[PDB]
């Protein structure tokens, strides 16, 4: 059932104040039990209500509103607007909202004009409380020029879809995902924002952000995130293609999540970091395309680390755990670091920094001078019963290149293995080479690293950092 805005007053003039036209003909399409306002392409001006939650147009349960095309059809804010206004376009607070959305026109924040904050499209139902809107989808729409946030899918909605989009020139973040669930993002371009080209915040969980591109934003590419409250992080993140340039920020920054998966983007001229992940739980960064960032000075174009909120909302400190880094094109230093479990992390062409922390881990440094460390005789290790299932294996070892960084661990040299040396051994067939401390500690361990290879003749003590001074010396990164 097609409705035109036209027939229920709407002017499209740039001058006249549409709302109400625009609304009535939402109104009666919803009262028919559903259907689609049509906007043929012009300028059609609006204004908010009494409230900020009022927005500016009230879109309801099956009804879709369809333009005339991107630019063609715009639907823009009056000039003078001085209230807060909190979704050009959006469905009631403490409905369920369903089955609605939005195609092929512009919302125009005319942050110019105007004043206080404003955002382009909103959803949800109601902050902290269980409910959801559901079956939402925004297809070819452009929002520029809001205030604060373009799209700005909130608290919850579940099976939001935001294709073949554009966000620019917002005050603040392009796309904000809060609280989203089994959502996706797809082919959206977020470009030259105030702070966040994509922002997936605020418990958001199973989401696809596939082929996004962001760039010239002024913070980060894209950034997942728990948000500044102590609420479950965001969960099931899987970002696929894309590219991710040119921003203030990280390209891409993770933070304070769980699974995570950056797969195959581009990511370069960042200003700080290509990837950074703080403090995630289960992250998954292969095949990307890494180069040229750290524009603004850094040393590492992939930071992994963790995340101390000890003395922030939760009192909690996370550790990044359960990663895997693999076939990535990396221009620069990788700086991988892991903890408790089983971590395979694979350096690329820089001088990378690798430790995988407590459990067994396999590491490679790949092209260029690497330094594996080794934070603790408890990390790599075989037991009093001889089971290795804790023995940490480096893949590419290259002696007279690549450093191990056993500087905090207090032993001496290369020796017979006791007395505080370790002893340099190859296996039975020579194809893996151990460093082992033949003396057991109290519970019964040794400290032990399996290194692919025989390597029993080339490798040497200047391929081994025993002390401090000795890291000084030797250290292949700029990372320690
Ligand atoms: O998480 C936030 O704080 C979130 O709040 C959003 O605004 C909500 C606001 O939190 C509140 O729920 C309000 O509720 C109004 C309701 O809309 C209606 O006007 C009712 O008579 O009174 C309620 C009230 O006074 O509580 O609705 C706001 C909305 O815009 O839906 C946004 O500001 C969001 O950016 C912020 O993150
Ligand atoms: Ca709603
Ligand atoms: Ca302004
Ligand atoms: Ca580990
Ligand atoms: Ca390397
Ligand atoms: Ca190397
Ligand atoms: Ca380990």
């Amino acid at each position: 059932m097609d409705f035109d805005v036209k027939d229920f007053g709407a002017k499209g003039d740039g001058k006249s104040d549409d709302t109400e036209a625009i609304q009535a003909a939402i109104d009666a399409a919803y009262e028919a039990g559903g259907g689609t306002v049509r906007l043929s392409a012009g300028e059609y001006r609006v204004s908010g209500g009494d409230e900020a939650s009022d927005g500016a147009l009230m879109i309801k349960s099956n009804v879709y509103m369809d333009g005339a095309g991107m630019g063609e059809t715009v639907i823009k804010l009056v000039d003078g607007w001085d209230q807060k206004l909190t979704g050009i376009i959006r469905s009631k607070n403490g409905e369920k909202t369903h089955d609605y959305g939005i195609r092929d026109l512009t919302l125009d924040g005319n942050q110019d004009n105007t004043e206080g904050e404003v955002d382009g499209f909103y959803t949800g139902y109601i902050p902290r409380e269980d409910g959801a809107d559901y079956n939402v989808t925004a297809e070819r729409v452009e929002i520029r020029e809001v205030s604060r946030y373009g799209f700005d899918p909130h608290e919850q909605t579940i099976n939001l879809t935001i294709r073949d989009s554009v966000a620019h020139n917002n005050g603040k973040d392009g796309f904000v995902g809060d609280f989203q669930i089994d959502s996706t993002f797809e082919n959206n371009v977020s470009h030259d924002n105030g702070r966040h080209g994509f922002n997936i915040v605020t418990s958001s969980h199973d989401i696809l952000l596939r082929d996004n591109v962001a760039y010239g934003n002024g913070a980060n590419g894209l950034v997942v995130q728990r948000g500044s409250e102590d609420i479950a992080h965001p969960y099931n993140i899987q970002i696929e293609g894309g590219a991710y340039h040119d921003n203030g920020a990280e390209g891409v920054l993770i933070k304070m999540t769980s699974n995570a998966s950056l797969q195959g983007a581009e990511i370069y001229g960042n200003d700080a970091a290509g990837v950074r992940v703080r403090g995630v739980d289960g992250m998954q960064l292969l095949d990307n395309d890494i180069h040229d960032n750290a524009q603004g000075g850094g040393k590492a174009e992939i930071v992994l680390e963790d995340y101390d909120d000890r003395d922030g909302v939760s009192g909690n400190y996370y550790e990044t755990l359960n990663a895997t880094v693999q076939g990535n094109r990396v221009a620069g230093a990788a700086q991988l670091l892991s903890s408790e479990g089983r971590d395979l992390l694979d350096g690329a062409a820089g001088n990378d920094l690798l430790d995988g922390g407590a459990g067994r881990d396999t590491l490679s440094g790949g092209g260029g001078a690497d330094t594996f460390r080794f934070a603790d005789r408890q990390d790599s290790f075989r037991n009093y019963e001889g089971d290795t299932s804790r023995v940490d294996d480096i893949v590419d070892f290259t002696p007279g290149a690549d450093l191990i960084d056993l500087s905090g661990l207090g032993y001496s040299g290369l020796g017979d293995g006791y007395n505080g040396t370790l002893a340099l051994l190859l296996n039975e067939d020579g194809t893996k080479t151990y460093l082992k401390d033949r003396q057991a500690d109290a519970q019964g361990n040794h400290f032990e690293i399996a290194l692919d290879g025989n390597l029993v003749d080339s490798l040497s003590a200047t391929d081994i950092a025993f002390d401090a001074t000795q890291l000084e010396l030797l250290g292949t990164t700029d990372l320690q």
